[PDB]
């Protein structure tokens, strides 16, 4: 009777708010599957150096191609909305919820969405740039433990948003249940 | 809506999910003693890559037929990838199962790990220096951080859906 009130209104959070979360959670998590795969053929991309013997021989162009398509493939892959877009405030506020080192918020169409971050991506690209080049480099061993700390940093960047996403995601998940309960006692 | 029946479906892929993490989690338990001093001679490690991609093979090949959904039976494309979505597309595959489809669990990750085991030569037991360990460890790593999140994820979701349940089906 006057439960399908609450029955509305709970739907209604479920759909502007739990939802959301879903959503940027399941775009976020099928970026860094793609991340991983690049990251699980950096191995091959490495070998021994030559004359002899403490170096790197690194496939910087494999590599450069790796990362580019996997920013090209996540361009037009929001993390919010799912659908069309919203309004640059709307995004804004949602950048806040969600956090500035997960998204971005970005033009689209006639309206605005919360984008993925590729700044760990754009990050990365810079670094081979000043290799100098185009896969087969070859690095002495301090030059390469030193491209290594920065793109290590980038690599962990990303799995720390992830993991955070989720514990964030998580919360909103109590929160929402809560909600459902406070709604539920009115009857 | 949610159903009776939809929980059904969730707690199911639950269950097979979470099994089939624990089983990589007995993976990780043996790891470190698949690790050890190498060369001899310079900074390296030795990895008993074949022991490893023997027990990756394996744990693929236990759950190539313990779908996510359905747990008995089979359903349209359409209808699987309906559920593909639902579920957080991502901890699952849309595959053929005898007349139709279900949606698998994605050994994406276990697959990648296996390719980059190939990555290291030798089937049999690989020295790696630093260089080489670390981005090794890095792209194995970050496949496992899927897995872990994908549970997490779906766990969340089922738990979400419970809730819902309980109440609105109490009042």
């Amino acid at each position: 009777e006057l439960w399908a009130k609450i029955a509305n209104s709970i739907n209604d959070i479920n759909e502007q708010y739990l939802k959301v979360y879903e959503h940027a959670v399941s775009s976020y998590t099928q970026m860094y599957q793609d991340f991983s795969a690049v990251l699980s053929s950096l191995a091959g991309w490495i070998s021994p150096g030559g004359n002899d013997g403490n170096s790197v021989k690194l496939q910087v162009n494999s590599l450069k191609k790796a990362l580019e398509e996997l920013k090209e493939k996540y361009k037009d892959k929001p993390l919010y909305p799912a659908n069309n877009t919203v309004s640059q405030e709307q995004a804004n506020k949602w950048l806040t919820e969600l956090g500035g080192t997960i998204g971005k918020v970005s033009q689209k169409n006639g309206g605005y969405v919360v984008s993925i971050n590729m700044t760990p991506i754009d990050n990365m690209l810079k670094s081979l740039d000043n290799l100098g080049g185009n896969g087969e480099v070859v690095l002495d061993n301090a030059k390469y433990q030193a491209w290594n700390a920065g793109f290590s940093a980038e690599d962990e960047t990303m799995k720390n948003n992830l993991q955070t996403l989720v514990q964030k995601y998580s919360n909103a998940n109590s929160i929402f249940d809560n909600l459902v309960k406070v709604l539920s006692s009115t009857i």
